[PDB]
């Protein structure tokens, strides 16, 4: 086959929270969150959490978003895979591509978005534990993937 | 990390390599590009399609995605699927199926899970079973595990 190349950096936990930034100290790389290989991010369950990265992006490009997720008990609510990235118009308009994962079985899904010409922030990918209740997320093998 | 497109030339960018043509009715022409210099025009008049073999993994999950407008009003579909038998005893036969009528340029997707044994090799078919006056134009067309 042809090879369509993931953006993300340490997209699978392999490297533990590598890249990742950790919003509020809730997110920890363990084999009970692995889908892939042998690390998995968990989100601890208890309140909303999350982390991402910042990744420049090419204008006038589509991408591929998407994640494997479940959460080991159900949620009251979502945990949310997102790029987000304000544009350059006279507001700052702030954009959000958003995946919603509420399952408790491991889970895909992915979304296709295109940039716009210019930028007025840097993209940043987000994997957001909105969820308030004590349901752990797990998250593994994130892809941003051009075309 | 990397996706794998498990479809050959599906951009079209190397015109009708690894593609199939059933009904001498098709083309690699740049009015039908959604990205890159070209795209795949399936002429109108008639129903017509092509496609290709494709050597999917087992107990995988699979996204299959495509772009596709036609460039008149059509009366029918034009169909992106793959299909395949399973291996049971009677070769049961499976067609995951995106069907298109739209008159824009359209993005359509599913996600399929492939058997723990295949009875056949996949196919992926782009079917213009319609039959109007209206050109197709598909381009794009991916398959990937995830
Ligand atoms: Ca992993
Ligand atoms: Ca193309």
């Amino acid at each position: 086959g042809s090879h369509m190349v993931n953006m993300v950096s340490n997209p699978g936990f392999e490297d533990g929270l590598d890249s990742w930034q950790d919003w509020q100290q809730d997110m920890s790389a363990v084999p009970e969150a692995a889908h892939n290989g042998a690390l998995g991010l968990k989100i601890g369950g208890g309140k909303a959490a999350g982390g991402g990265q910042d990744i420049p992006l090419k204008p006038n490009t589509t991408y591929i978003l998407g994640a494997w997720a479940k959460f080991d008990s159900k949620p009251a609510g979502t945990f949310d895979v997102v790029v987000q990235y304000h544009l350059k118009d006279a507001n700052n308009t702030y954009v959000q591509h958003i995946l919603n994962f509420n399952e408790t079985d491991w889970t895909y899904k992915q979304l296709l978005f295109t940039t716009p010409d210019v930028f007025g922030s840097t993209p940043q990918l987000a994997l957001w534990k909105g969820d308030t209740s004590k349901a752990n997320l797990y998250v593994d093998d994130v892809y941003l993937v051009e075309v």
